[PDB]
């Protein structure tokens, strides 16, 4: 089984309304949100979706979408089900227009990148893939996160199909990332420290916390509760617990501030804290002055500003 292109297989894709002003796939796909989709071929992104593989491309009004489904039954193209969860996960109920709108009307710098990062959208991630995966982004680069999520779903998550050299695995389980070996065995993968946070709170999650139920109880939280309470587990501190808030539990007004969001702010809103480091009180203040700047989506003005950042650093 081979990865597909709109071109090699048509009768296997399903469309998507989707403008490039509102979705561009070489803006989102790499750009830091998730660590789990590869251009395979040009303008082609395949990726796990909720346990099945996807090949992703775009023409100028559409989203075109194509599942490979690693049973025995005859290639189809998406059902409309599958192409729901797909609308989900780009959350395009939401209006990108609106927002670029807004943005722009109170700040010129955005205005000036908007123009050239059109369709810069924030993904409606799993809780679980999301905690997981920033667990392993602390003090770390993409290429490496990118490298150690890799790594610990192959070792850890369902084998879902090979596609050419390409095989594919589900993200882990709290069941098996609770498990004993896991630690141990996600050092030997250079996650170093971020091995134990991942074994840790996996167990707290279960144990304590009483398993999945619990994201979705934060998903229905308050921004502020749902903060708090991730910030009880190992390996989450406030710019973990951003993420996972504006990515995954749908608190907008997020915004995870580390070295990156400080070097945006310094160069591009000569901003200074009101210690001029990096320290607790200076994150929150540098958080609050965006909301404030930006207003209830500040955390997807941020997602566009970190794509330009990303893409102009390689
Ligand atoms: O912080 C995130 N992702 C994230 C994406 C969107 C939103 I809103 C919030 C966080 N992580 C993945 C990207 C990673 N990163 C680099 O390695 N270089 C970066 C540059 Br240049 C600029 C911004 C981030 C960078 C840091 C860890």
């Amino acid at each position: 089984m081979g990865h597909r292109t709109l071109a090699s297989t048509p009768a296997l894709w399903a469309s998507i309304p989707c403008p490039r002003s509102e979705l561009r796939l070489d803006l989102v796909l790499p750009s830091g949100q998730s660590f789990r989709w590869r251009e395979q071929s040009p303008a082609h992104w395949s990726g796990v979706l909720a346990d099945q593989v996807w090949t992703l491309t775009q023409t100028e009004e559409q989203l075109h979408c194509t599942v490979y489904r690693g049973d025995k039954s005859q290639a189809s193209r998406p059902t409309p089900d599958e192409l729901e969860a797909v609308r989900k996960y780009f959350q395009l109920d939401v209006t990108l227009a609106q927002l670029y709108h807004h943005w722009g009307s109170v700040d010129s710098h955005f205005q000036e990148v908007a123009q050239k990062f059109q369709g810069v959208r924030l993904l409606r991630q799993d809780p679980i893939e999301c905690l997981f995966s920033f667990i392993c982004s602390s003090n770390n680069n993409i290429a490496r996160i990118t490298g150690m999520v890799e790594r610990l779903c192959q070792a850890f998550g369902p084998r879902l199909i090979q596609l050419d050299d390409v095989t594919y695995h589900g993200f882990p389980s709290l069941q098996a990332l609770a498990g004993p070996e896991v630690e141990a065995h996600l050092r030997k993968l250079g996650l170093g420290y971020r091995a134990r946070y991942v074994s840790a709170s996996a167990r707290a999650i279960l144990e304590e916390q009483g398993g999945l139920a619990w994201l979705q109880q934060l998903r229905e939280s308050s921004y502020e509760e749902a903060h708090k309470a991730l910030c009880i587990l190992p390996g989450v501190g406030t710019k973990v617990a951003d993420c996972i808030c504006l990515m995954a539990l749908d608190k907008p007004q997020a915004v995870p501030v580390d070295v990156h969001m400080w070097h945006i702010a310094q160069r591009d809103y000569s901003w200074h804290p009101t210690a001029k480091g990096p320290s607790p009180q200076t994150n929150k203040e540098l958080g609050n002055f965006f909301r404030s700047l930006w207003g209830p989506y500040a955390g997807w003005a941020q997602a566009v500003l970190f794509s330009a950042d990303l893409r102009q650093s390689r």
